[PDB]
């Protein structure tokens, strides 16, 4: 019957984030995508190697400028906080 029809999951398998460096009035970004399940700690690091900073004295936050939990999903961030991130100094 019908309850044996389920949803089980939804998402998108790549995600993107367009991260700016917004203590640079030229407001440089970059738009990377990664796997949904990926760490977010990936994506700080990938962030940090593709702006050529230091991942330790790096921090990744959400466009309203508050802190996300490094121990989760990139796919979870999204959900979140959608696409927009900035990248400050820690």
């Amino acid at each position: 019957g019908p309850e044996a029809f389920v949803v089980e999951e939804e998402g998108m398998s790549k995600v993107s984030f367009k991260i700016t460096l917004t203590s640079d009035p030229r407001l440089p970004y970059k738009v990377l995508s990664v796997p949904e399940s990926t760490p977010f700690t990936a994506v700080l690091k990938f962030a940090a190697e593709e702006f050529k900073v230091p991942a330790a004295t790096s921090a990744i936050i959400t466009n309203d400028g508050i802190g996300i939990n490094p121990a989760q999903t990139a796919g979870n961030v999204f959900l979140k906080h959608g696409s927009e991130l900035r990248i400050i100094p820690r």
